[PDB]
């Protein structure tokens, strides 16, 4: 069981920014080099949201002071990969600074910041695509309520 954060940043130059929201995906070092948001396995007695925060620091180098958890969104993914069951729980979090330094561990070899459509295409896997679409939809609905 793993927990992570769908990490996004806002792109606020309307004359040129194609996507007002970009999502962070990390490419795995091993296997077929999947692309996912930051995530990591739970620890005995650790709260699932604290696992997501810790795994984000470990996999992406993003520290808690650099993030803001967006309340109201959570998405649990259950799927089979390589004949093995996987559960991942994601919350949603915004980086404070567009230019936040991404530092990978040995587990990942690259990262991209992408608009929703391209994030979906790179993520490829249907439940991850759904989770990102749903995250984006949630962010738009909040912005409308605040607007």
């Amino acid at each position: 069981r793993a927990c992570g954060l769908i990490i996004f940043r806002r792109c606020l130059i309307p004359k040129v920014d194609n996507n007002a929201i970009e999502f962070l995906l990390l490419q795995a070092s091993d296997g077929i080099h999947h692309w996912t948001p930051p995530k990591g396995h739970v620890e005995p007695g650790e709260d699932d949201l604290e696992t997501a925060l810790r795994a984000t620091q470990e996999e992406a180098g993003i520290e808690a002071g650099q993030l803001t958890i967006i309340e109201g969104f959570k998405r649990e993914l259950n799927y089979v990969a390589r004949n093995k069951p996987k559960t991942v729980i994601y919350w949603l979090a915004e980086v404070k600074d567009y230019d936040v330094e991404i530092r990978l561990s040995h587990e990942h070899q690259a990262y991209r910041w992408l608009g929703l459509e391209e994030a979906c295409q790179l993520a490829q896997f249907k439940e991850m695509k759904a989770a990102l679409q749903e995250g984006h939809q949630f962010l738009c609905s909040i912005e409308a309520l605040e607007h």
